[PDB]
């Protein structure tokens, strides 16, 4: 069993990866970290978190390492993945969280740099892409580079799966009202080519493209090409919600849709259920990838024309991370 | 009837007066009712967190505002039946408190000596007006009317245009809506709406709204064919409405965009953009709705088609501009 | 041991219960009074926008909350003299409504059957306790006591240490303070504080506070020597207190900081940090005040010296841990 | 001189243009350098999250902006020496990038054919100007000059008036300051400054500034007498500076306010308010600083006296107005 892990990109997602690993007392062992800064700065960011608060374990550092819960972790500072000295500590599986290696072509650099497998924390083109407890059974021993898609995908997928299986989804469109992230702007200024991303993220509702629905065929093959959607990025720091409007393959009531979602969430560590009147901050630190909200279910019908709107919460930082880590633990034991 | 009183000199009520002054209306605000002192109403009029300084002079006396040199009586009667509207001859009441959103309740303004009420919110089965959609329905004998919600003013012009051009068979709405005074600053009781008891500037809060459900009051042919809800989020004003529809015809995005553009032409109430705007860009809008071509989306599989269309709105000032047009026509009957 | 009643199950009132259970306190909370239904209180206790899910089970009946399987009676009496405290034998009331902040007002809890009241806000000239500064001034005869504001609880430990080590000749205080429920979500009337009427999540808002003015109730040697005020800013909790002092002695930054470290040693109410923290890092703190040596500043010209000292506080949970420490001593008397 | 280039079409860079157009300056912006396309600078000039739509037409080509029907070249040179300032006759450079804050560094604008540079930030030991305090120190032989920070333009007028009337023997400043582009959107490395790495809109963030430390360049007799810092907070623009001074005379609050009223009278750079304003009320201010008499505070204990004076400022637009004033005068020498 491959127990030894490297994290590339010790950011929002990367830091939480470590946090979650120590929280579930995993046999997986983080032996090296690569970013662009000093151990001092990484230690400060790891110790102090604006969203989840103080790190639950001891954090200290050296000129070339972090010391977390008494255990030493090497820190490297290589912009180019192929130069990361992963063999020095035996980093076997790389959790790729930088945002700059989101393809097989790009992420294979880690293999050149001496790692064995790569798990990418973002969509990454047409490669094996896993949403745990939806399609993790498609994983095998020959998968060497894998994607876990976006938080949004981990939110949409299990909801869509439940619907697909119970009723059919003949066509649908998704809007996620999504917390702001590092790809957006603090103040109005250039942010590559996306004009909207240029705008101050905490002062606006900002429409934003996402591939979650578009590329859903990678997770649920039978819905391939049948979903579209987008994001409205809004001023909350983490916690998001996905709405899916579907034409289903069967006439339904709200109760029928809600019972089917309940069943699919039963005995399911990835996919939660609620009928409580919750709001976005209640999902912060969720250990699910998705939490279906029965109180938002809505059936609109005129004769035989039926629209069905299903809604699910997700903590796009930690909740997602819990999915990444479930996927990682299975990856390592193949 | 050129003389007006305002009940509820709140976010809507105050902007009502700003807008009347902005368009040099021959309507005359003579009286204002609220729950507080003139000092406090005057500070609030003078200094606005969303729109900045009042462009006119503002002073007060122990019973009045003086706005741009003109005296406006202030009353503090929590029951509308006790507002002395006849003292300064207030004929038309712009009801902006949120406590009289029905025929039965706003009757109190007429028992109190006014002739007409225009309610700044939905109010059941009464004439409900979205200006430049169904304003031709207003009548000389109408005494109590609604301008519905800001959300309704945003949805209706979009739904009207899609209805006329393609037909809407069924549809559902979500508005990503700026927070409002019906919500809470900090977590705490807010009557019986549990979601509304939560800190509004720190949460995405789902919230019910009749905008889609009551659309039949504005566009009879769409009666019962829409439903919808809001997601309240931390921006102070400026909101967006997404409508997802099954249309009566197969379409292209370009065809939808051009139909909509046609409907916005020479339309003081319904605006158009294909610029990559965000919500703060709608703050101060003088339209009730601004349709956004950049977010049009056609999802097609074989014969099936879903069409997502989206319009922005300044739920405060933009809605107010619709309220004033509706009031300018209401007063000349 | 003792049985308590909570009046005002609000931001402070709910966190009092959370903290009592977290420390496995002997105190049993037996009754709660507020203005609403058990359903609404259970919703609010369960789901907290600042601290997340309640760590215990929460349920309700028509007259009660059930928390970790223990029943707590719920009443809805706006006048404290009508709260049936005797029905469950609540002898110590934790007064958290904002409406009984005087000895004559909180007396009504004793007329209703309680023995002692601890008030969760400044309450005039009464025994006013900052735990680990002046908790020794409590005795078997006190029946109504105050714990001051969160700001007093931030200020008084810093001021006491400076007092004891160097003397404070005079000083002034400014706290950059999270917004609270006394402010407004949207621009609108809020009693006679004009500034409190303005949208709290969208402004820096100057705001009056007695923490400095009434510090003598907690540190008698400093009566009349300190003034200050707050700037309310848009963070939901997490506040910081700066104090500019002329000290009695003449000092280096290092020396100020050593004095404060000693004062924070084996002191569960008052903490120290030399880490570059920001306000969200204090959220959930089990201190009333955390002195920050990084912000210490000595400005000096000739024999003239200004000393600025800065301390953080979670005005919500942090304060509450102080209230609970004080509440535990006050029960045992 | 009437021919200017802007390096750094950022928050400050864009408002420079907006302001020159607002005052009908007979300076013309002929060229603009940044790191992006004309399409992106046009989108940004046209849509502003703080100040709304551009008041004038904005269009572009692949190498220019068309603003109010006039062409302005756009270049994208990382290094200032590589900028074709020569080409359109760029005489005075407004250096608003943050990256060329010295004489040596802004030299490069001269090495590429510009005469003068006006830097929009503190720039070490060079001629540093707060308009209507020390603009009389500008001469014809000046090439590279600074207008310091917004905080310096806030602090200087107030300090100047206190110094003239009473003397400041020593003093310390805290500015409660709107977040800027130098801070982080989410927790992440921002060079070596640990505090600047933290999410700016979710925290009160202590932060260093030289406004007080370098006041000597603006007010030579206050040299080395002041210190201070900032608490960055979650508002988008609009800040406030607090100064605690030991003055050279005993004073009342009335005496301190009248002296400030006098200094502000027919002073287009420095404003006065007796109204209970909040940060958003300063947004769009045409002053560098607005002294607020409602926050003046005198703490007296015998011969010892601390005086807190407080001034508001729009760190974006308000600072800009000072910049222009200085620019217009720099041009004519
Ligand atoms: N934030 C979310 O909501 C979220 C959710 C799910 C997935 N993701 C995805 O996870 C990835 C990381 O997101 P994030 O939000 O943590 O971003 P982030 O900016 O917080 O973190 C990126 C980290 O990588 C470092 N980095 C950048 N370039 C690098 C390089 N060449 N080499 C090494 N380190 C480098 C940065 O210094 C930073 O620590 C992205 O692909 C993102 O799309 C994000
Ligand atoms: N804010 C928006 O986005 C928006 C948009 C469109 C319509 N509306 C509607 O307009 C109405 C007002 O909304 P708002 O945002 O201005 O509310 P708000 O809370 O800002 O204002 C309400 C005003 O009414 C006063 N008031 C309350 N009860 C009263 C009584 N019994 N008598 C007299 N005055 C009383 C308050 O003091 C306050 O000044 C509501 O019906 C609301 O649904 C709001
Ligand atoms: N930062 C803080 O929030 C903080 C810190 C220290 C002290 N305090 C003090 O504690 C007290 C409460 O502050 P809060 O933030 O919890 O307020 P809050 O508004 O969150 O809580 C008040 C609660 O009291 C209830 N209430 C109001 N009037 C009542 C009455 N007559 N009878 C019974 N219940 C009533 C409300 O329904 C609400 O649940 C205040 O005196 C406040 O100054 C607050
Ligand atoms: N924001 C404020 O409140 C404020 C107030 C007073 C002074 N200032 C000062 O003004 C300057 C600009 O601040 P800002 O807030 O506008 O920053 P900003 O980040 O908005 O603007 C910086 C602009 O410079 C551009 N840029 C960066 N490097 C460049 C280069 N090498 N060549 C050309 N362009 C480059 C960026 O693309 C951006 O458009 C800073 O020096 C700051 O200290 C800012
Ligand atoms: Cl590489
Ligand atoms: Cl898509
Ligand atoms: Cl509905
Ligand atoms: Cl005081
Ligand atoms: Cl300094």
């Amino acid at each position: 069993s491959m127990s030894k892990v490297g994290i590339n990109g010790f950011g929002r997602i990367g830091r939480l990866v470590l946090r979650r690993l120590l929280e579930v007392k995993s046999n997986i062992d983080v032996v090296a970290i690569n970013d662009l800064t000093s151990p001092k700065i990484l230690a400060y960011l790891l110790k102090h978190d604006s969203n989840y608060g103080p790190f639950p374990w001891s954090v200290d550092f050296t000129e070339d390492s972090l010391i977390v819960d008494g255990k030493s972790i090497a820190v490297y500072a290589e912009k180019e993945a192929k130069n990361i000295p992963w063999k020095a500590k035996g980093a076997e599986i790389i959790v790729e969280c930088t945002g700059f290696y989101t393809s097989a072509e790009k992420s294979q650099a880690h293999l050149d740099a001496g790692a064995k497998k790569v798990l990418i924390s973002a969509p990454a083109g047409e490669m094996k892409t896993i949403v745990y407890n939806v399609n993790d059974d498609t994983l095998d021993g020959n998968d060497t580079i894998v994607s876990v898609a976006s938080a949004t995908t981990n939110c949409l997928a299990p909801m869509a799966k439940a619907l697909h299986d119970s009723f059919g989804i003949e066509v649908g469109t998704m809007t996620t009202i999504h917390a702001y992230t590092g790809t957006q702007s603090l103040v109005d200024g250039p942010r590559g080519k996306d004009l909207r991303a240029s705008r101050a993220a905490a002062e606006n509702i900002i429409p934003h493209t996402t591939g979650a629905a578009k590329a859903i065929g990678l997770v649920i093959p039978e819905l391939s090409g049948k979903l579209k959607g987008h994001a409205q990025r809004v001023p909350v720091k983490t916690g998001s919600v996905t709405e899916l409007v579907s034409i289903l393959g069967k006439k339904v009531t709200a109760e029928e849709v809600n019972n089917a979602l309940k069943q699919a969430t039963t005995n399911n560590e990835s996919f939660g259920y609620t009928d409580e009147e919750i709001v976005s901050s209640d999902i912060i630190g969720s250990h699910f990838g998705s939490v279906f909200d029965a109180t938002q279910t809505e059936i609109t019908a005129v004769g035989d024309l039926q629209l069905v709107k299903t809604v699910a919460w997700y903590d796009n930082e930690y909740g997602f991370v819990t999915q990444l880590i479930r996927t990682l633990e299975k990856f390592a034991k193949l």
